[PDB]
DNA sequence: ACAGCGGTTGCAGGT
DNA sequence: TACCTGCAACCGCTG
């Protein structure tokens, strides 16, 4: 009997060849837990285990590099999901393949060397995933590859809100608030099980040349200038995000009564949960994060509510999803269906010295040091600095601070960027222009010391706080007392706010009316 | 039809 | 304190 279970073990050995493939691909949701696309292909696995070999991929696409800017920070974020991520496949038996090259090349070859039966992914609404999804989608017909597609990056489907709003995204979020409440929500999954009878793939042409082909990426292979590190205070993956998670979740009061208009851009510490790196690569589930906001909730009946809650953030972000999926030219001004014509001046110089926090503003200057060091600043300190590029003082298009926090943020979203650009611009959805931040006040209410000015901009740290907000006000004997000339050791002011921003909702109003009269 | 309402997160000067 | 008004007056939705 033990002769003959022998026997039937090393009689299977040559069966296994015989086993097509079920492959995941991970583009975003980069997490084990609620992930549908991945727990189908572990399920459909394990429903007939000796049938089928599992390959979790991730493709590294040249590609991406063609459409968007990417900070060394954020590719440190990146090499470290991927590693925790195999870190959690292979819990479960399995491990994740990091094929590197385009999509359209890759997906060819593997398809017919691991004899694919079926691909499932999270579905993405990115104009970069809509041509590649469609690519491969095309192509495993063509093949013969069955494809499920599964939508878990967010809580609602931007598809369906659309389709019950009529066929057209809700612009407003009141109204987008009105539409899905009337969606359900997905059961909310938890990480799949373990593999059975899973013996590891057999290795193609590839693997055979050369066995580490598909191994994680090292940070010398993904972060070609490590000099634009800084300290790793966001370090990346599903495991880092859900401890995040729990840990931002352990003061239920502080939960319940969260208003966003009340934290602070310039504490030391953030004054939010900063998962939105991790909701962005899909490291956490924004779904389980909202079903965890819900259960708190129940406990804390007295709550905030949207649009300044918890849940109310998380709709934001499944507000500028909507819209975004609507319009591929979501991250532009021309062609895109939402946004205010403006003619915004190029200024190279005024760029370049917002760009590298040389405004002169040490508030403006301070916020974007820190997003340069760290990849993560808060949300009214990106009011702060985009107001600032745009409709407050220079004049310059969102688009070209849109590309700045593309590269930086280590929670660079392209439709979340895009909504948020075209919001401090007053180019869509917000629309009061005179509303306008004030470099010199605005973060003066939350640090009236400066304390966050002396850490990301030194050189000024022994100014008074008395001025240290505005230093142009210092005389030079002063300055010199405080050990920081202007001029020389810090810049010049490039505009003075006082005069600029009063041109410019002059300017916006002009706009304004030209953008009505076309319709 | 177009007035009235509400709109995540303004500032300054004031109660 | 947490809140108010004046400042000029925008948008989309609603009826
Ligand atoms: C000009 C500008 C550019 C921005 N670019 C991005 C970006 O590329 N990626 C990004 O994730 N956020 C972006 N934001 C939105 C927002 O600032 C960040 O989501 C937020 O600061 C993240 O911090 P948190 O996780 O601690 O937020 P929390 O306040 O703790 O909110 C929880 C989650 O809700 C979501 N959320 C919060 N605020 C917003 C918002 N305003 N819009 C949409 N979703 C929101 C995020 O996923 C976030 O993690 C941008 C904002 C501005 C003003
Ligand atoms: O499929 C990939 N997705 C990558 N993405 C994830 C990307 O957001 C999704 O592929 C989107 O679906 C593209 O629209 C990255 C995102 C970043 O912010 C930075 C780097 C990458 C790199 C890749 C990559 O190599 N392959």
């Amino acid at each position: 009997e033990k002769g003959a279970s022998t026997s039937l073990y090393k009689k299977a050995g040559l069966m296994d060849s015989q086993r097509s493939t079920l492959v995941h691909w991970f583009r975003k949701g980069l997490r084990l837990h609620d992930n549908p696309a991945l727990s189908h292909i572990f399920t459909a696995a394990n429903a007939a285990p000796g049938r089928y070999f599992v390959r979790p991929i991730f493709i590294l696409d040249p590609g991406i590099l063609d459409w968007m800017q990417v900070g060394a920070n954020r590719w440190r974020f990146l090499q470290q999901t991927l590693e925790d991520l195999d870190n959690q496949l292979r819990k479960l038996n399995s491990r994740l393949f990091v094929v590197r090259g385009k999509p359209a090349e890759v997906f060819p070859r593997i398809f017919k060397s691991w004899r694919v039966e079926m691909l499932t992914f999270e579905t993405d609404i990115e104009p970069y995933s809509v041509t590649r999804d469609a690519a491969v989608q095309k192509l495993a017909k063509a093949e013969g590859v069955r494809v499920e597609t599964h939508c878990s990056h967010t809580i609602y489907n931007p598809e369906l809100v659309i389709a019950k709003n009529l066929g057209k995204a809700p612009i407003t979020y009141q109204k987008f608030l009105g539409i899905v409440e009337q969606l359900k929500v997905p059961k909310v999954l938890g990480v799949p099980e373990k593999l059975k009878n899973m013996p590891t793939p057999p290795k193609d042409e590839v693997e055979q040349k050369d066995s580490a082909a598909y191994d994680c990426p090292t940070m010398k292979q993904l972060v070609k200038r490590p000099e634009e590190l800084g300290p790793n205070k966001f370090p990346g993956g599903e495991t880092e995000a859900l401890r995040r998670m729990e840990e931002s979740l352990k003061d239920e009061i502080w939960v319940a009564r969260f208003e966003k208009p009340n934290t602070a851009p310039n504490s030391l510490e953030p004054s939010t949960t900063v998962l939105s790196p991790y909701l962005k690569f899909g490291c956490l589930s924004a779904r389980l994060f909202n079903q965890k906001l819900k259960e708190i909730i129940k406990r804390q009946p007295k709550h905030s509510q949207p649009p300044v809650s918890l849940i109310g953030q998380l709709m934001w972000r499944e507000f500028y999803y909507t819209v975004a999926a609507a319009e591929p030219n979501f991250d532009r001004m021309l062609g895109n269906v939402y946004c205010m014509q403006i003619p915004w001046q190029e200024h190279p110089d005024h760029l370049e010295a917002w760009t590298h926090g040389r405004t002169g503003y040490p508030f403006i200057d301070a916020i974007m040091r820190q997003l340069r060091q760290e990849g993560w600043i808060h949300h009214l300190a990106r009011h702060a600095v985009a107001c600032f590029l745009t409709r407050g003082d220079l004049w310059i298009s969102w688009e070209e601070g849109q590309r700045v926090f593309e590269q930086l943020l280590l929670d660079q979203d392209w439709a979340l960027n895009a909504g948020n650009w075209m919001w401090l611009s007053a180019s869509a959805f917000f629309h009061q222009y005179f509303r306008v931040y004030s470099p010199v006040a605005f973060g003066k209410k939350t640090d009236p010391q400066g304390h966050y000015i002396r850490k990301y901009v030194p050189e000024l740290s022994k100014y008074p706080a008395g001025c240290i907000y505005e230093p142009w006000k210092a005389s030079l004997v002063d300055q010199r007392a405080y050990g920081c000339v202007l001029g020389t050791d810090y810049p010049h002011r490039i505009v003075k706010h006082e005069v600029v921003h009063k041109e410019n909702i002059k300017r916006m109003g002009a706009a304004y009316k030209v953008n009505r009269e076309v319709r």
